[PDB]
DNA sequence: CACGGAATCCTTCCCCC
DNA sequence: GGGGGAAGGATTCC
């Protein structure tokens, strides 16, 4: 079982020097521009040249500014981003039928057919950054083991435009030198309650009671961990399809009242309708970020596919609801579109 | 200062043989 | 008791 896992580098960025090459070398910033005010917003990604110096994906733009004022600060523009990602998407393809997508710039690959042992393996890996780099011109990080989540981890250590093979006798080793912080679905929340169960590496959820790792982490996240400490996950590569569709914007000054969100609130679902091009959504939730930066939502499910006319009433509703319910101001407000027929 | 988007799981109902 | 779902939120990752 041989699983190919491909990570395109600094992405945004990347595409962005692809596009304006005089880029390269100097640093680059991809931000989101919430207009609250003058460069509010925060980092969607920077190239290396900024990420040596603290900047990168979540800190606010003001602060990268502060370490980096002289970088080159560019607004995200995503469907860009996604072209370019589909047609490296279909290079890949020619390489295995077997191909989960699993975000923008991340592909797993079964190629357990096509190469026989790890040393052929490694070598496609060459021919596909090769590939990737003479056609799109981009650099990308490639992993190899024997299942998705260790190719992803082979990945984080090859990066960036590495490659890196995570071999039998070496899985048997992370599964004991690594930290469990660095296993894939395990975030800070996860991780923190692991600590007071005294399991720092994967092989601690061996030696605790099942039933008791269960009750602190869930039996779904249990199960994940346990089986790949006894080296036995292998969850196959499946085509994934989307589940939803949505758009959430920022407003310009917090606010309660209905008359004054209704406006952003109807682009949203605007947005969300010409993105769904095609598909009728079942459910609508009105997604809402309190000024304190918490997450309310309220939804419904129809017995029947949703019409424009439909979301705009309904979510009205579900807004009216939400502020019925909570008294803080609101921040950011949003649809979510689900439940395709 | 803290954006925008989406999947998946966890809980708590709630209806009902 | 337990199947079946819908809601609202928790958590992770891009
Ligand atoms: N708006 C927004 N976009 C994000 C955020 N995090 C990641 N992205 C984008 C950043 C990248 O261009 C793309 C994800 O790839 P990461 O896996 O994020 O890789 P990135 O390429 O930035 O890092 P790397 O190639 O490994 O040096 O998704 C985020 O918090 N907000
Ligand atoms: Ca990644
Ligand atoms: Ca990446
Ligand atoms: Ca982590």
């Amino acid at each position: 079982m041989i699983v190919l896992f491909v990570d395109f580098d600094y992405f945004y960025a990347q595409v962005e020097e692809v596009l304006n090459p005089s880029l390269k070398g100097k640093p680059v910033v991809v931000c989101v521009f919430s207009g609250r005010f003058e460069d509010s917003g925060a980092v969607a990604t920077a190239n290396y040249e900024a990420r040596k110096f603290g900047v990168k994906a979540g800190i606010p733009i003001v602060e990268a500014k502060k370490i980096l004022p002289n970088a080159v600060y560019l607004p995200m523009r995503k469907e860009v981003y996604q072209q370019v990602s589909s047609r490296i998407m279909n290079l890949l393809r020619e390489y295995s039928e077997k191909i989960e997508i699993a975000s923008i710039d991340e592909a797993y690959l079964d190629i357990s057919d096509k190469v026989r042992d790890y040393r052929e393996a490694y070598n496609l890996g060459l021919e596909i950054k090769n590939k990737i780099l003479e056609k799109e011109k981009i650099t990308v990080t490639v992993g190899i083991s024997k299942n998705k989540v260790f190719a992803k981890i082979a990945a984080d250590m090859a990066k960036p435009n590495g490659i890196k093979v995570i071999d039998d006798e070496e899985v048997k080793r992370l599964i004991r030198e690594l930290d469990i912080a660095d296993v894939p679905g395990i975030g800070n929340i996860t991780a923190e309650k692991l600590k007071k169960l005294g399991i720092n590496k994967l092989v601690d959820t061996l030696s605790i009671e099942f039933d008791k790792l269960k009750g602190m982490i869930g039996e779904a996240k249990a199960k994940y961990l346990i089986s790949l400490a006894r080296d036995e996950y292998n969850e196959p590569i499946r085509t994934r399809v989307r589940k939803s569709i949505g758009r959430i914007v920022t407003m310009k000054r917090n606010s309660r009242n209905l008359e004054e969100i209704k406006p952003y609130l109807f682009r949203a679902i605007e947005e969300s309708y010409y993105k769904l091009d095609k598909r009728i959504p079942k459910a609508i939730h009105v997604v809402a970020v309190t000024e304190d930066l918490d997450i309310v939502s309220r939804g419904r499910t129809f017995p029947h596919g949703i019409s424009k006319e439909t979301a705009y009433s309904e979510s009205v509703k579900l807004l009216q609801k939400i502020l019925e319910e909570d008294e803080r101001k609101i921040r950011r407000i949003g649809v979510r579109f689900s439940k395709f027929i």
